[PDB]
């Protein structure tokens, strides 16, 4: 168990460029086994995750290969069971189940691991698997798809809102016979993405960012280039550093429209934000934050994904600040870590109650999950002393080079064996 | 989203009649799935889960129509596969499944929706269903139940109590050959009077309100009259209404007998409560209450469905008041919205801690589910100021015009837009 | 419901011995069922889920009978479904469906009961048994497994690590054809001791105590005789007993090595531990401890079922002490118990922030699971006044004689009707 080091306080200053989403390079790997002639994805951040993925397609027979881009060859895709010590460590590796199907009818793919926060069930992926033609059974662990012949496009509502298993459903329909609506569709910026991947592909899709996505099923897909889009929430994150470090930065090879409601919520704790075309900028104006009130929802609402990151800055607010989390049951692990390091938080049901106190101070603590972790680090740099965060392995899953990243702003941390 | 807007503070005081229960008009509604010739059912609130019952029962090919009573005509029943954008709206629709099964030997019912307040897993009426003779199997989201032939009674223990399971099994062993004994049978008012219903038509039930219920199958039931008993837990909310606001009420078409345990903590509480056949009065001699504790389980101790309710009392009363939910996993959303108006609430586990203070202030604060809601109204009924109750849709589900009741009480609430 | 009724202060000092462990009492008998000849298990407790597991055991068509010990013939074992009424009482019976199926090809049993301290799934059990060949179905509220012929060894990843899941499959193992792997499996001293049964029955076990087991298949077991090794727990909460009265212990019949972590945490809370090749002593040498933090995880971790105990000890010690739950998400449920009894304690996540009182005050409370009972009794003895808790049938299940010894440590401890 490698950890951070981390001395503070350290104010964060300077500037960072962004590298593409986890969250859209991952579906998009996935999705890759799809196509019948070779693809490049360009602008794929170097993840623990990443890594996983490429292992993983691999070993169903993909001739996969990376730089600065992922070059996937699926063309001789011969395995259908996924490795499941592969599976077991991240989310996305759901994924590979509906393009298995789907093109070669059949496929095994046991229960994902990924982020411990929530029991995170994959019935919707099941569903509408189902929905479009799908026989499922869930034996030894694995989740068993198959289909004789093509899958069937179907009109599919989604019980709830759901990311991967609108992808799963999207990917899934491109080579399904006739037309697939899916309503209640997820609408983050990752599935449009996914989308206009597949759409290079050769596949026929609409309404991607509504809760409407259309799909016309095609016989092939094709092959291509595709650049993946900006993580938003390594972007929200170092803009919270700054935010929480009475700082300023800005935030090269962004999508700032990604960012709408966390940049309203980062101009109601008083950060000075301006934006371009492909960058973000803030700065505090040496001002320490003021509390904000939060509620988690799907795309276009605030993100889950910087909850994490909002504790921490409303932990060390001016003011009262409320974040309820509405999309996970267990994401508020980064509480009591936070409160060894001197925070006044108290939970009630699905909300922190936040009463910012002036400073932090320097403590060991333990990352639970991905965004966790990341705020403990931003924690430790602000904090008054050493902090050491254990476990730092989860932000190597959604960060490359986060300690490189901050490094460059000014702080000062270590990354230690054990 | 509707949401009201309150003005406080606000003492209610006067009368109310109470409207038939939410819960017994339901089962009731999905119990007529079984006759084959008109019933009339009286006393039915006019409720959105009661409007979206209709119109279920309306697509499975039932002739349905209302007034203060709901006619139904299920003799033309012929679709067996339930409306899914109905059934998600809400709890009740799992009741489709039983008597279509029972009647007709299939049914298919996707999972319910109603508050989100736990998991809310349907095992023991698949299983009981099961017991019973049906066979069942989860696919494309539904529950798809057949059985060739009858069902066949049995002798069932149910794993845990349960109000919607039991009345799912009692109701499909109506119409099974032999013999059914429920053991461990929810006691529940509304089991007593679905029973009540049951028999009006034909069936031979014994034991109802006890932990056990006898059922023997007959080949066919009938039709006719019945009227739903009064809502407790629309009666224990207004009881609250007064009793917070150092008033005084009177409740009219009550059953005061479906509310012991509550009138107890009531009196508890401080309130001097009189209750004749067919009415409760509460005077609390414009006091403010005392602190109870409470420990919600099945009837007849104290409802769940009245916490909610009981969180407020305890958090504008004298004292220390410590209430402790065994039946829902996730049934204190409420308890942050309240910390939003001023509120002493500390929650540990399954208990909520409150020290009550004086008065609230007002606030914006959102329903989360229909007892919720009607505890936030309530609260912002004696609250300093305007309190603005966002997504009110929610108690719509259960009680008959709150608004116009509580304005008969002295409220000062408005209903708006959005 | 019998209650405990308690008076304190008083001071827990003395000597005890320890009896054996409830939790490998447990598996062997179970694992009896594959037993061709007659077996004698040895120092046995006399626990509520011992006399349980015997009576379940009987109605399979097992002859047995005990004292001291446990004696099991299970020659004629002639029915493979479980009693319900037995098995829904107690987490063990889960324990039935492994050795039915690997020794008769087919068993059926419902879902466990057991301590109310998470949602508790069986799919490990489940997936386990399939990977050695198991056909499985949840039907009636049942498991039900079959296979046709022998089960085959097979190498088997454990997704996660379970102490029960591991016994399930290691026993199942022992008359499949060929060699059974378990990577990741659990490591407690009670699958240490469950593994050493049955190889002194003829089955060829290696690796018990690692997180690798190996089992080779043999065509039969026979008998033999077998002692249980103490128990753990309630070594670790005698010890605790004495550690938060001010006093001193001294446990016989123990096994030192079997609590690594719990004693170094008694050291770092103040204690004078010493240790013999079969006792433990501890002495505070009057004083008061000091809070410790602590994280559950699996053997050789500090255990899950000492957290209650430890809650209790951090709330009457000197300073802010930190607890994190990790094993089990809803083993909170004694904290609200204490603090009606004037402890200063927090939930945050699954971490309890526990500040140290001197006192704790009588109070009425009630026990909601074995560990969290004994926690309750113990806060009993040491607070000022009487306290009553409510639902002490809890304790039986896991500690022989409570009473009594305590008792004879100086507590004042009445056992009351209801
Ligand atoms: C690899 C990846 O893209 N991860 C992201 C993705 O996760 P992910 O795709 O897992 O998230 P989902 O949107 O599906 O989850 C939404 C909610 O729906 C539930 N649900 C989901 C699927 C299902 O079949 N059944 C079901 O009940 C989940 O338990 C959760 O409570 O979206 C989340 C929501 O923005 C982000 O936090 C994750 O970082
Ligand atoms: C429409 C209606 O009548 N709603 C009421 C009904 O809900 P409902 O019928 O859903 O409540 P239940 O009594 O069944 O629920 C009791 C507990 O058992 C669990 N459980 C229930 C069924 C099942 O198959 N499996 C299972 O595990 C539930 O998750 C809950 O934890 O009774 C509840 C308990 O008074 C009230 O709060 C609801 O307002
Ligand atoms: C009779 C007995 O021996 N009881 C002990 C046993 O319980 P038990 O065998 O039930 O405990 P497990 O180790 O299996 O449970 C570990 C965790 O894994 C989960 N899990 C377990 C099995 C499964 O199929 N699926 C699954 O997801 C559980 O919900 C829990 O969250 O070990 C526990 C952990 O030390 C102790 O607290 C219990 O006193
Ligand atoms: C929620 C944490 C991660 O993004 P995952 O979804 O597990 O990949
Ligand atoms: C618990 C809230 C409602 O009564 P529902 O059970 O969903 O109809
Ligand atoms: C966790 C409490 C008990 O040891 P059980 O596991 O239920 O036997």
């Amino acid at each position: 168990m490698d950890k951070f080091r981390v001395q503070g306080p350290t104010k964060l200053q300077g500037e960072v460029t962004i590298s593409g989403a986890k969250n859209a390079a991952l579906p998009i790997l996935f999705a890759a086994l799809l196509a019948e002639e070779p693809v490049e994805i360009q602008n794929v951040p170097k993840l623990k995750d990443v890594d996983t993925s490429m292992k993983l397609l691999s070993q169903l027979g993909a001739k996969v290969e990376r730089n600065g881009s992922v070059h996937i060859d699926a063309r001789d895709v011969n395995v259908f069971c996924a490795p499941y010590d592969l599976v077991k460590t991240m989310r996305a590796s759901i994924w590979a189940l509906g393009p298995l199907v789907a093109r070669f009818g059949q496929g095994q793919v046991s229960l994902p691991g990924g982020c411990t926060i929530g029991a995170r069930p994959v019935d919707l992926h099941i569903s509408g698997l189902e929905q479009l033609g799908a026989t499922i059974k869930l034996e030894e662990g694995y989740v068993k798809a198959s289909v004789d012949g093509r899958l069937k496009g179907a009109h599919i509502v989604m019980d709830k809102v759901s990311v991967g298993a609108t992808v799963t459903i999207m990917c899934a329909a491109t080579l399904a016979e006739g037309t697939t609506i899916i309503e209640n569709a997820a609408r983050e910026p990752e599935i449009v993405d996914t989308a206009n991947f597949l759409i290079t592909l050769g596949a026929k899709i609409s309404g991607q960012g509504t809760d409407r996505i259309v799909i016309e099923g095609v016989e092939r897909l094709g092959g291509g280039v595709y650049r993946v889009l900006p993580d938003r929430i390594e972007t929200g994150t170092f803009l919270v550093a700054a935010a929480i470090s009475r700082g300023k930065i800005i935030c090269r090879n962004a999508q700032p429209d990604t960012l709408d409601a966390v940049l309203a919520k980062l101009r109601d704790a008083g950060a000075d934000i301006e934006v371009g075309e492909d960058w973000i900028s803030l700065d505090m104006h040496g001002k320490r934050p003021k509390a904000v009130n939060v509620r988690t929802a799907p795309h276009p609402a605030f993100p889950t994904d910087m909850q994490a990151q909002f504790t921490l800055l409303n932990l060390v607010a001016e003011g009262t600040g409320f974040i309820t989390e509405t999309v996970f049951e267990n994401r508020f692990m980064h509480v009591p870590e936070l409160s060894r390091m001197g925070a006044h938080a108290e939970i009630e049901s699905n909300t922190v109650i936040c009463h910012g106190v002036e400073k932090l101070s320097g403590a060991q603590v333990m990352a639970t999950d991905l965004r966790a972790s990341a705020s403990l680090v931003l924690a430790g740099c602000i904090a008054e002393g050493t902090t050491v965060v254990d476990r730092i392995y989860h932000i190597d899953r959604g960060y490359e080079r986060i300690e490189d990243k901050l490094r460059a702003l000014g702080a000062n941390i270590e990354r230690v064996k054990g």
